[PDB]
């Protein structure tokens, strides 16, 4: 017989409709199976007719694993997938949410909240386009980004992977969506997914929905917000992700008025899918069906009834596949989940790719390999760091001449702080390991390396991480840099209520500054406790979490550059303020959303 899914010059929606009939029950289900490629194997991704792999945070092939390293493992998975039956293939998906931030050697652009400072969407969409080409370079086909979280407060640990407490410059962040994906045709219908070749990678907007909106900041917890507050805050950049062609939407971990967003029929079908017509695929985030209970995974029969009909399609297990697959399989088996349910899943999972080409070219493309860490990506990351900085002082008093812009000449200089030479602090989150990491963990440009790489050769640099009083006093230095800040973090690690950073830093910026004039240089996924700091600087800078490329840096503060970037979040006085946001009653800011300095090139 001929068979229509197969092919290629077909409508998607046709391949759609002739592949689905052909399915049973077990290779339906297991499209709507994603497990993590450290559970997987030939046998397993076969036997079961899986439907996805990912790695989490930090799941490597092998330390500094290189690109073809990541093509041959993703291949080795997608042939097991192509040997079923119905050869329907694999779609792998990864947490690139600031560059190919697992792979060694990949760049590493600043996280989300530095991004939104730059108030440029196509800088973004640059970094997206960038981003792509080198998840693609690993042979990885689907990026779990953008977060458009729209973060109402810092002392949640995933503030920096918002862009913005204003929804709106969330909104125009979105551009990333056709950045890694290409931008949609001229006759586009929103919510439709889209993917423009083996080129582009599957975007996901993340987490459905009010993430960013629990209370105290606590991660994965309850937002208590009224509709008209989700509908005006938290919603609005979905239905942009809608009009771009975002191919899939990944559910919160938290909750909407006490309802688990994975058990939220109302907001995933009723709302996402038959509201904004989303034709995408909805998947799950990581045991976040498990989380639905307390405690967590204690009713897993519940978990799986509850999420599918809800109205998830794709389950990130990640690793419990069996357990999932015969739990599901049972509940179809007994009529409490209708084949309408399952069928609709599987739809959207094979519509999404069918439609990315994922059948036509399942295979890594190995001359992509080069795309990784490839030196205009770098410069585009050191152009977004840049623009992403937030000068905040620059000058004690009124009467001061300027400290920044630095000069390039000067006899001796001194650079210091734990965060001044040290690559893995200033990428933050989501680098090489899910928490990040400490040192020297990719390839990069500290700060200390970009200020050797800036000056002078007759400048002398003195590097020192905590000097005392007396050694900067001493020192015959013109100006130091001192470089401090927050240690890396992600999720709920990163939850905090008194947003002081660790010592030393304080403590080194006041021995510093206190012997000769300094430009302080703060490194945070989010605005911390910053009085102090301030009073005893020159200059200060908010630089977030500018990733590899740490020339960004010095290209500002040498004066290269003039310093552009504007705070994307309210700066806070005290914690105990908190939340506080741009338009509520009681409005006390030390720095006002859309705050900062300015200098020019020099
Ligand atoms: C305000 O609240 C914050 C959030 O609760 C507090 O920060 C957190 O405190 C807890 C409890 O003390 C810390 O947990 C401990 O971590 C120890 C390991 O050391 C850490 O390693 C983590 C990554 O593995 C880092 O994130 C931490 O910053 C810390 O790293 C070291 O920190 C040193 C101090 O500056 C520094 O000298 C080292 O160089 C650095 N090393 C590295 C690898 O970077 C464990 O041994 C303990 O058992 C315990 O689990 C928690 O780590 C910490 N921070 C974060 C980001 O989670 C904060 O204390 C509080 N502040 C005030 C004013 O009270
Ligand atoms: C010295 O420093 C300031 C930097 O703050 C320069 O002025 C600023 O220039 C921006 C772009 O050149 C202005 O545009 C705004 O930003 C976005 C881009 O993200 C634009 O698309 C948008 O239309 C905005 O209006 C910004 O408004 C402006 N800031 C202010 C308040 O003056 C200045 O540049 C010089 O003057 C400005 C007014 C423009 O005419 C520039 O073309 C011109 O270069 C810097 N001075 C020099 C000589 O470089
Ligand atoms: C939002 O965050 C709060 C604070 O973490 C969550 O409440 C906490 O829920 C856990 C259960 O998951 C409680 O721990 C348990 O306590 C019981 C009672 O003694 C014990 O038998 C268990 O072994 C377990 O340790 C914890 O007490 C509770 N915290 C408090 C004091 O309120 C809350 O559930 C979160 N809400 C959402 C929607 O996620
Ligand atoms: C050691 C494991 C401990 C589990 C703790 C919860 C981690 C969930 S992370 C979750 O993972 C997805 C894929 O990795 C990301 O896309 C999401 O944004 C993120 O919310």
């Amino acid at each position: 017989d001929y068979v229509l899914y197969k092919d290629a010059t077909k409508p998607v929606e046709d391949r759609v409709a002739d592949l689905l009939g052909r399915m049973t029950l077990a290779e339906k289900i297991g499209q709507m199976t994603q497990i993590e490629r450290l559970v997987a194997t030939p046998d397993v991704l076969r036997d079961n007719f899986i439907g996805s792999l990912l790695s989490g945070g930090g799941s490597v092939p092998r330390k500094g694993a290189t690109a073809k390293e990541w093509q041959d493992m993703v291949d080795g998975f997608q042939k097991a997938c192509m040997s079923t039956r119905l050869g329907i293939p694999m779609i792998y998906g990864i947490d690139a949410v600031h560059g190919q931030n697992n792979v060694y050697g990949a760049t590493i652009f600043p996280h989300n909240v530095g991004l939104g400072a730059t108030r440029d969407p196509y800088l973004v969409k640059r970094i997206g386009e960038a981003t792509a080409l080198e998840v693609r370079a690993t042979g990885i086909q689907y990026a779990f980004a953008p977060c458009i979280a729209v973060c109402r407060d810092p002392r949640w640990g995933r503030c920096y992977e918002s862009y913005s407490e204003d929804r709106r410059i969330v909104q125009s962040m979105t551009e990333l969506i056709p950045g890694l994906q290409g931008d949609v045709p001229k006759d586009f219908t929103s919510g439709m997914p889209f993917v423009a070749g083996k080129n582009k990678v599957a975007a996901c907007a993340k987490h459905f929905v009010g993430d960013g909106g629990t209370v105290d900041g606590i991660n994965e917890n309850n937002t208590i917000i009224n509709r008209e507050g989700l509908m005006n805050i938290h919603m609005p950049a979905y239905k942009n992700a809608m009009d771009k062609g975002v191919s899939t939407v990944m559910i919160s971990y938290s909750s909407w008025n006490g309802v688990k967003m994975h058990a939220n029929q109302d907001l995933v079908t009723g709302y996402l899918k038959d509201t904004l017509k989303f034709k995408g695929f909805v998947i799950s985030d990581w045991e976040g069906i498990d989380r639905i209970t307390t405690p967590a995974g204690s009713d897993y029969s519940y978990s799986v009834k509850a999420s599918i009909l809800a109205g998830l399609d794709m389950i990130m297990v990640p690793n419990k596949y069996q357990q999932f697959i015969s739990i599901l399989t049972g509940h179809v088996n007994g009529g409490v989940i209708p084949m309408s349910r399952i069928d609709d899943a599987v739809t959207r999972i094979l519509r999404v790719k069918f439609t990315m080409g994922l059948f036509e070219n399942p295979y890594a493309d190995p001359a992509m390999a080069e795309q990784l860490g490839k030196q205009e990506h770098r410069d585009l990351a050191r152009e977004a760091a840049r623009k992403s900085l937030v000068l905040l002082k620059n000058g004690k008093t009124s009467t001061d001449a300027p400290l920044l812009p630095l000069p390039k000449k000067a006899p001796k200089i001194l650079v210091a702080g734990s965060h001044a030479d040290n690559l893995g602090y200033q990428c933050g989150g989501w680098t090489i390991e899910w928490q990040g990491d400490t040192g020297r963990t990719t390839v990069g440009t500290t700060i200390l390396e970009a200020v050797k790489a800036a000056v002078d050769p007759s400048t002398v640099v003195v590097f020192a991480e905590n000097p005392d009083a007396e050694f900067v006093k001493s020192g015959g230095f013109s100006y130091a840099i001192v470089a401090v800040g927050e240690h890396p973090y992600t999720e709920t690690k990163g939850d905090n209520l008194n947003l002081t950073i660790p010592e030393p830093g304080l403590s080194t910026v006041q021995a510093v500054c206190g012997g000769v004039r300094c430009a302080t240089v703060l490194i945070s996924g989010r605005p911390v406790v910053v009085q102090p700091l301030l009073a005893a600087s020159d200059a200060l800078v908010a630089a977030w979490l500018p990733g590899s490329e740490g020339q960004g840096v010095t290209d500002a503060l040498f004066g290269d550059f003039g310093f552009t970037g504007r705070l994307p979040r309210t700066w806070f006085k005290s914690v105990d303020q908190l939340p506080m946001n741009v338009g509520d009653a009681h409005y006390d800011p030390l720095f006002r959303l859309g705050y900062g300095l300015t200098t020019n090139a020099t």
